[PDB]
């Protein structure tokens, strides 16, 4: 009773309904928990979102960080399946020795939502819960479709800006934030041409000069800094105020967990939808 799952790091074959699942990555944990599966070990991250709070405790042994698996502990846990997010993917070859391993991740080229659907469908196949997955997909798909229509019918541009340690970077349609353009129906204020993993460095002068109609802001420090203060107070300086986005009240502060950390999560994707509705 095996299934063969195709994912970013190739093909993995395993018996359906693995009993002992180890999960690395918040997005993988989000979708897995959301569909009613309880893992035996999980990565630990200081920024784990409230909706996954139970996994922060020692009830669940640490499988490592978001980036670096604890191979020794994972082996000790005797997993039937290891599910990892893209952050840990350099360790896939090593994890694949221990047990069938699947990568759970979005793809910029095919687009966030099309690829995320497949990730949930992959879970559906592994755990024989296809109907529940399809019900969820139908629900969320309608939300994507409605938002996209809106933005095409009021065809307008958006600039996606991330702020981290004082660095402002921008990302376009062929980036980890492909959802904004390919799924939610915005056009790029400025075509960021061929992209790169970590975005392109910009400045407040760039934001003001290019004058986006909609400005979507990701405060990376929210989930990385020990503090949780509001970037808005500082982000909205004179240069940003002079922007159309500010005036039209279309600066949106995206949920950092949902958009940046918990990639392809169920709750994460629902939050992305909520954020887009709001803006």
């Amino acid at each position: 009773e095996t299934v063969t799952i195709e994912h970013r790091l190739g093909k993995t074959t395993l018996e359906q309904k693995p009993q002992r699942v180890v999960v690395i990555g918040v997005g993988a944990l989000d979708a897995i928990d959301s569909f009613g599966i309880e893992p035996v070990a999980v990565s630990k991250f200081d920024g784990t979102p409230d909706y996954l709070a139970k996994y922060k405790s020692d009830k669940y042994p640490s499988a490592g960080s978001l980036f670096e698996p604890d191979f020794e502990t994972i082996y000790t846990q005797k997993p039937d399946l290891i599910v990892i997010g893209p952050r840990a993917s350099k360790s896939y070859d090593e994890l694949s020795k221990i047990a069938p391993t699947i990568v759970f991740a979005a793809e910029a080229d095919q687009g966030y939502w099309e690829s995320t659907q497949q990730q949930w469908r992959n879970l559906g196949k592994v755990f024989a819960i296809e109907p529940a997955v399809e019900a969820k997909i139908e629900q969320v798909d309608a939300q994507f479709k409605s938002i996209m229509q809106y933005n095409q019918q009021h065809k307008s541009d958006a600039m996606l800006v991330m702020s981290s340690g004082g660095n402002l970077t921008t990302f376009g349609a062929n980036s980890r934030f492909s959802s904004v353009y390919k799924d939610f129906g915005f056009s790029e204020t400025v075509p960021v041409s061929k992209e790169s993993s970590h975005g392109d460095l910009i400045s407040f002068e760039y934001i003001r000069e290019h004058n986006p109609k909609t400005l979507l802001v990701v405060d990376r420090d929210k989930v990385v800094t020990k503090g949780e203060t509001n970037i808005r107070q500082t982000f909205e300086n004179d240069l940003v105020k002079a922007t159309t986005a500010y005036k039209n009240g279309h600066i949106a502060y995206l949920d950092v967990n949902a958009w940046y950390i918990a990639i392809s999560g169920v709750k994460a994707t629902e939050q992305m939808v909520a954020d887009m509705k709001a803006s």
